[PDB]
């Protein structure tokens, strides 16, 4: 499984994406670092996430990304379209 | 399913326990009335949650509670000792 | 989101997509009738899941589906290739 | 957090809480081995579940535990009154 921001940035940049990411780690109060596999591709930033000791999941992670989209968004200078879970076995 | 916080009051009060789920409530942005089947025993909350537009489910509200456990604190003088989700079967 | 079964039959028939949803509802013990929005196109079966009872998640139950990965081959007479939650 | 198994044995044989773990990863097919932090505390057996070559999280394990009750419970000689996911 996999996490994803989809951005109004096309494409997104690393720098965005990855600044989205630390921003949204420090709301959830877990390390930047806990966020693995991370990609941009297209508007979309891609991850998953570390066994941590917070205990977050990325069900977690993906639904509060879209409760304060609002300050990730003002903090980032992107707008942030959608958030949710991926899948592929 | 059903959603739970304990505390350490003897016992825990309804307007305490009350407010718990409204400052959760406004955090992940429902009506403080989409919690259902809503208890206080001994030192305990117990609460359901209606079905929503967000897939918020009681995992969402009892992770929601771990971010903002100080904030809770501080509104209903007291101390949350454990949070979780149940299933009766 | 979009929950979807890619199988090697190209493309995929309507019958044999709803049999895989019978069997995985059977084995999740939800109603058939708990799969929405059902499409085949291409290879692919695409379906979402009415908010249950059981609290399942779209995720989740496409979990359950790549755990009974066999048993629906066994059943339908097709192999899956893919599981998973699209976007 | 943990997940937890709420039982009608007071107290819960370790024997038996282990071998509920034992059944439920046979279903969602991993080794035994895969539940860590397993304990026996009164009638609840806790535990938790290593990051997984499969993806499953406690949520899912105890959604498990719910689909095959019954065969938990003819193999354990127990009842199960509640499945769940905590946090101290
Ligand atoms: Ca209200
Ligand atoms: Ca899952």
């Amino acid at each position: 499984e996999y996490g994803y921001i989809v951005t109004d940035q096309k494409p997104l940049s690393l720098a965005a994406g990855v600044k989205l990411l630390e921003i949204l780690a420090e709301h959830v109060h877990m390390s930047s670092g806990s966020f693995i596999n991370i990609s941009v591709v297209g508007p979309a930033l891609t991850f998953r996430i570390r066994h941590n000791e917070q205990n977050l999941s990325l069900a977690d992670v993906t639904q509060q990304a879209g409760l304060v989209k609002s300050e990730l968004e003002a903090q980032t200078g992107l707008q942030i379209l959608q958030t949710g879970v991926g899948q592929r076995e």
